[PDB]
């Protein structure tokens, strides 16, 4: 049980190909006992997360609201029991509008729909960690989800822009978090086939492009490789990193080809 008996929060679960929901599935079979948060189709949701192997309380979450926000960690404190603390974090959110992403040019999204984007994809990282830290024991860890955004690339577009900032915001929370004994940590990961995706041939040349570069390849297919990375973030064998970015990409991004 790498994750015995921590208490951990899980963002970002949609549907039962979300990265989120194989975080959640592989830290219960690692002994964590989570809290869940879901965004829109509520119903839905819970539907999807009665699927994991362990009973988890649901919590509505819009990190766009800021009634949600400043309510979270008295829900949080609730459903866990008060006088209990988080030991773990995890931001698996991210949205653009479709102007901001794909065969839409770079040069007509409008500020509104970026604007957007980074406040769901990078600012929100800031204000879970703003609202939940305040509830975190020592040794404790956040962790967000990253698309590696250091060369710019074809149709991620604006979303590539949204993870730079994500990135430096991720340094800053690192320096808070600390005064905690807190870490903060990003995930960069591949490309994942999950519902997200869905939203042409230069993408799937990036795909291909990613098992050859990859010298132990990676499968698309898989989100276990990445949840055990972010499992491993959470436990106690990371205990000197933080403000940092761990690539689970198949080792792509050290090879030009």
């Amino acid at each position: 049980g790498l994750l015995d008996g921590k208490r951990i929060l899980v963002s970002g679960i949609i549907t039962d190909s979300s990265i989120a929901f194989h975080i959640a599935r592989v830290a219960q079979e690692q002994g964590a006992q989570l809290v869940l948060t879901g965004f829109d189709r509520l119903r839905l949701i819970q539907r999807i997360t009665d699927r994991l192997p362990a009973k988890a309380p649901l919590l509505e979450l819009d990190v766009q609201n800021e009634e949600h926000l400043a309510s979270l960690a008295g829900r949080v404190t609730e459903a866990i029991g008060a006088g209990n603390k988080l030991d773990g974090v995890v931001h698996s959110i991210g949205f653009m509008p479709q102007t901001g992403m794909g065969i839409n040019p770079f040069f007509d999204a409008p500020y509104a729909d970026v604007s957007k984007g980074i406040h769901i994809s990078a600012y929100s990282y800031a204000s879970m960690a703003k609202a939940l830290l305040p509830i975190m024991n020592p040794g404790g860890s956040i962790v967000g989800m990253d698309f590696d955004p250091s060369r710019a690339m074809p149709a991620y577009n604006w979303m590539t822009v949204a993870k730079s900032a994500l990135e430096s915001v991720n340094r800053f929370v690192a320096r808070e978090a600390g005064k905690y004994g807190v870490r903060s940590n990003l995930v960069a990961a591949g490309p994942i086939r999950t519902l997200a995706m869905s939203a042409g041939a230069q993408i799937q040349l990036l795909e291909e492009g990613w098992d050859q570069r990859a010298p132990i390849g990676w499968n698309m297919k898989d989100a276990t490789p990445v949840a055990k990375t972010v499992c491993a973030l959470l436990s106690d064998w990371l205990p000197a990193t933080t403000g940092d970015i761990i690539y689970a990409d198949g080792g792509a991004h050290t090879q030009l080809l």
